[PDB]
DNA sequence: CATTAGA
DNA sequence: TCTAATG
């Protein structure tokens, strides 16, 4: 956590490096189970040789951490680390939707900079316009103030189109976080579940609420069950406007809500350390369900959820509320 | 790990 | 279809 730190961190400094840069999902693969095991290792490594004891840790690694450990540098590092070229990777997988390998590609070509991704928009697809649009605005926390706001909105149509649709903001918003990435509202619905084959619809009505009233300015994608796009609070009295956002709306077959909305609330461990003790306490926990735990090693049978609370009954435990879902 | 775009 | 990019 702190002793092997360095060591962890060129570890994934490298490996990040490989899974972009290159295309070496194995070295990458490589870099980063080691650094996951001399990160749980409990005392201090001193030569590769004895991390090399590990799992994960070959001869290459170890021989990097010995360089490493003496001299607080990495060659393959440093010199990574100047690179213009896996420089220009690196920034340019920044826009929404530039990924690696279009980013090679646009570097191939000769994209370096965001002035070059403008010259050449004709290159771009629509999502990386707009990711590229909004490069600023995209990169921005939302100050848990405009959350409200936004929130405030989202639940007035829903319910507007349709009274008996749930809507669920959930995230580190709902966590009670100060700020956030994006806005993500969970979107559920009666007339909608496991069985009932679709009713694409019911996404497609709200999403065109949001639209209507301006809310929503732009898509990323819409598709029979997620809306990817982009919002924004009508910029004021003017002086003022409203940076871009970026929005998510999903439809949930009503029988798996309060499943997808423990999950999706988090926070990451929150949910492992509650999916870790439902095992225990013979269940299953998912994305979508609680299955009961059968001793013939496996078992099905999804049980019937009400609310976070029910979820946690079964589980017997104590309703943390959503801000206490840090861990 | 599953949904969408795109080509 | 397969591949990418988002989450
Ligand atoms: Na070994
Ligand atoms: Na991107």
């Amino acid at each position: 956590e702190t002793l092997n730190g360095g060591i962890t961190d060129m570890l994934t400094e490298l490996a990040n490096f490989e899974k972009n840069v290159s295309q070496a999902i194995h070295k990458y693969n490589a870099y980063r189970k080691a650094a996951s095991v001399i990160a749980k290792y409990p005392h201090k490594i001193k030569s590769g040789a004895e991390a090399k004891k590990l799992p994960g840790v070959g001869t290459k690694i170890a021989e990097k951490i010995d360089e490493f450990l003496a001299t607080g540098k990495l060659r393959k590092l440093e010199k990574i680390r100047q690179d213009d070229t896996s420089s220009s990777i690196n920034f340019l997988t920044r826009v929404s939707g530039i990924g690696p390998s279009a980013a090679r590609k646009f570097v191939d070509e000769g994209i370096k900079t965001l002035e070059d991704l403008r010259k050449n928009e004709d290159k771009l697809n629509h999502h990386q316009r707009i990711g590229l649009k909004y490069f600023g605005d995209f990169e921005k926390r939302i100050p848990r103030e405009e959350m409200l706001q936004m929130q405030d909105i989202v639940l007035n149509e829903v319910k507007k189109v349709d009274s008996e649709y749930i809507a669920t903001v959930c995230g580190s918003f709902r966590r009670g976080a100060e700020s956030s990435g994006d806005m993500d509202v969970l979107l559920t619905h009666p007339s909608f579940t496991s069985e009932s084959t679709k009713q694409p619809k019911l996404l497609h009505q709200v999403v065109e609420q949001l639209q209507k009233v301006h809310f929503i300015t732009d898509t990323l994608s819409k598709g029979e069950t997620k809306f990817m796009g982009v919002c924004q609070l009508p910029s004021k009295n003017d002086e003022k406007e409203y940076p871009h956002r970026r929005i998510d709306i999903r439809l949930i077959p009503k029988d798996q809500y309060y499943c997808g909305v423990l999950y999706f609330t988090g926070s990451d461990i929150f949910n492992k350390n509650m999916r870790a003790h439902a095992l225990e306490k013979g269940f299953t926990i998912n994305e979508y369900t609680i299955r009961p735990l059968g001793v013939t090693g496996v078992a099905g049978e999804p049980l019937p959820v009400d609310s976070e609370k029910d979820i946690f009954d079964y589980i017997q435990w104590k309703y943390r509320e959503p801000k206490d879902r840090s861990e």
